[PDB]
């Protein structure tokens, strides 16, 4: 589990969203496993804005930050989870690293913030959703 919160935006996978989650909704694409939510309070996270391929993931299934060199943003085929069927997922970047289920929604960061979460695991990597792209998340 976890979430981004930049300005009035919660950004979860979508696969992980609530039912406020959906009742608030701003956007949200299957293809790139998020949803993003309006929330009543300001949040503090700062969102990336850069092409870095180095940072650091929260993995809460080790209870660890690991260093990770991550692959730039693409349509990768994933493999079935227990949540997904085997598909390409769009806008997912991959590190060697380990990654179970509840693992998704754990922060990427760099130098510049946020760059994106957990989203995908198995075959010892692990996917992350990059959010970089998503500039709306920085204003309204
Ligand atoms: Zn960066």
């Amino acid at each position: 589990s976890g979430a981004i919160y930049v300005g009035n935006y919660r950004v979860v996978n979508r696969h992980l969203a609530t039912h406020n989650d959906w009742a608030n909704l701003v956007w949200e694409d299957s293809s790139r496993d998020l949803l993003v939510s309006s929330t009543t309070a300001q949040g503090c996270d700062t969102i990336a804005r850069c092409d870095c391929q180095t940072g650091v993931y929260y993995c809460s299934s080790r209870r660890k930050h690991y260093p990770v060199s991550f692959s730039k943003p693409s349509l990768i085929f994933v493999e079935a989870s227990e949540y997904y069927p085997a598909r390409y997922q769009s806008h997912l970047m991959l590190a060697v690293g380990h990654s179970e289920p509840g693992d998704c929604g754990g922060i990427l960061r760099c130098q510049h913030g946020v760059v994106g979460i957990v989203s995908t695991g198995g075959n010892g990597l692990v996917g992350f959703a990059d959010v970089r792209d998503l500039l709306w998340l920085d204003e309204e």
